[PDB]
């Protein structure tokens, strides 16, 4: 579509998190919506020329075209609406924002089956981890600024939108333990216990809503590694350590688990999309995603595997405010 | 010398450790000796080519030039010597390679004054980091053929040469940790206590020479950032964690302490020759010659800050035997 090809070329506008605290007055919600009118669009065209970028063969594959048309559909849909000027047309807005969270929902599933099925005709090896890496960190923009808009109606404690005005990262780290073991347990009848140390008291602003991914996935990894490394004594198994280290420029989540590591062999494979050695895993995407979502925020992924006896994760986060 | 031109082309031959565990016979002690003698003025003549190859400016400096001045020296001292075909010949030439590591004992300190003293002329900042890495891993590669040569006439137990065919890491850790603490108890009144864990059991074939440098300066480290981040508590301070991992592809001791961890603007600087933050320490040597050391094995000295906590140092050496 013609339409497409203009918003394309068109710059990206990002909203630094700390800017994003400017919620006050309700004149603040009309200047927000005005943004995510404007913004959306750009961000999908940004991912249309991704898929019209694609090799021939590869962009013709039925669930990469279906793909493909979502995200022209979307484009259509949010462009065809007229402009904020009074909170009719803001609410509204929400409406079409909320629908393309919902349409969109399975566009990782559906590209990743497309892509496996060209396995036969992918010559570049990094093809399909750059098209991923892409396609995850502009969901997570769009996901980003489309919460953000819609918790700014809500009067949710401690939050303007999805930064978190007191964000403890200990409790943040609590909330997926529990999740992660209930997991853990039904697989191998037990779960390592978690310790977490460091600055277990820090509080400051935070967006929650990438922690609330890498967090879980990184936790499902280490109590599978710990379980399947101590089948003979399921029930003594050795406790996966986390600690927090919250500096002025970063905050940084070791998590330390005795699970005997990451081979030598599989060290260069794990970081890539489908790689498993295995509904928690048999997947492949935890680490890839996980290390595309924390550079995506200014932050890093990396693993330390020490064969035997376990590995370290390390994921840090950039703080909010320049 | 003309004689040096001809060497320097010559190509190193490099005896594997699993290789040099062929001391039987005393037909044994002859054959070494014979590699030694034509191998020892290679190593000399390629360290000469790096010194002819340094800019015009740097290469004067009077101290630089000393050491290029002994380095020609040993090398006439090493040719001069007559072929080995007998146990006389043999003999004379294992004082030639004692008075070797003795005259050029103090080299590479005379050659960091002369290289700082051309901080003015030097342009590439390359330079100095990759001299020195040269000049460090070429006098390991030398005193390891030269101290094994000579440990091959004495009858100690576990060792063949310098290869100790039942080294225990937990043991050759535990040497070092009484000897650092007794350093850091000197300069701040106490020393962390350290914990060590994992393969505490593990025995294998190993050449220590490299760790009994690498694990001391490592341990200073941590201890001295243990101690200066602990000040107001100089007598609770917390231990020293080192974690044993041996598989069958290399040897991974990780050095964790809770010493608030490296700075992020230092972060990039540690690994230069000269850089301290500071006879313990107040050098800058440490980091750099123990990653050029561990590399030159097949290894690695990797670095993970956790800014306000502390700093976890993983140093992997390949294993003997391929
Ligand atoms: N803590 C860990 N210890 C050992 N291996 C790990 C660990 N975390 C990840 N891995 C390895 O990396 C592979 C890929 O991980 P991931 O991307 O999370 O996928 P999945 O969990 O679906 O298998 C895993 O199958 C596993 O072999
Ligand atoms: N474990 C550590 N924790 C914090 N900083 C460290 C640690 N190890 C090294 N450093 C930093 O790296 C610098 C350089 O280290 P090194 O090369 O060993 O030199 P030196 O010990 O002579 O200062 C140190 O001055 C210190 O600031
Ligand atoms: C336009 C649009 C619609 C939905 C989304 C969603 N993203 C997620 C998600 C959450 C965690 C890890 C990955 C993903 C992922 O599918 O990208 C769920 S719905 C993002 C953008
Ligand atoms: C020909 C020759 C003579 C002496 C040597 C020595 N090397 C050391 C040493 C030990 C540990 C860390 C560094 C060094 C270092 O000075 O290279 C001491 S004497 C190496 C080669
Ligand atoms: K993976
Ligand atoms: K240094
Ligand atoms: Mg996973
Ligand atoms: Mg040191």
């Amino acid at each position: 579509q013609s339409a497409i090809d203009a918003a394309a070329e068109k710059p990206s506008v990002r909203l630094t998190p700390t800017m994003m605290l400017y919620a006050g007055r309700g004149s603040h919600l009309l200047k927000s919506a005005r943004y995510l009118q404007q913004e959306l669009p750009v961000r999908i065209a940004h991912r249309i020329k991704g898929f019209r970028c694609l090799p021939f063969i590869i962009g013709c594959n039925p669930t990469i075209l279906h793909v493909h048309e979502l995200y022209i559909r979307a484009f259509q849909k949010l462009t065809d609406f007229p402009p904020i000027k009074d909170q009719a047309d803001e609410a509204q807005y929400c409406q079409l924002v909320r629908q393309l969270l919902d349409d969109h929902k399975d566009v990782v599933t559906l590209l990743a089956e497309g892509l496996r099925e060209s396995r036969k005709h992918i010559e570049d090896e990094k093809l399909v981890r750059y098209f991923l890496d892409k396609t995850l960190t502009s969901r997570l923009g769009i996901r980003m600024l489309a919460t953000h808009h819609l918790a700014l109606h809500e009067d949710k404690p401690d939050f303007v939108g999805i930064i978190c005005t007191r964000l403890s990262p200990k409790k943040i780290i609590e909330k997926w333990v529990d999740f992660a073991r209930r997991l853990c347990e039904h697989k191998y009848g037990n779960a390592p216990r978690v310790r977490i140390n460091g600055h277990v008291a820090a509080r400051f602003p935070f967006i929650p809503m990438p922690l609330d991914y890498i967090l879980p996935e990184l936790l499902k990894n280490a109590m599978r590694a710990t379980m399947e490394s101590h089948l003979d004594t399921p029930y003594n198994v050795p406790d996966v350590v986390i600690t927090i280290a919250n500096n002025d420029v970063d905050l940084i989540i070791r998590i330390s688990d005795r699970g005997g590591g990451i081979a030598h062999k599989d060290l260069d494979r794990v970081m890539d999309y489908h790689f498993t050695t295995a509904p928690m895993h048999g997947f492949g995407f935890g680490l890839p995603t996980s290390r595309a979502y924390a550079e995506y925020l200014g932050g890093s992924l990396q693993l330390q595997s020490l064969q035997g006896i376990g590995t370290d994760v390390y994921l840090r986060l950039r703080h909010i405010d320049g």
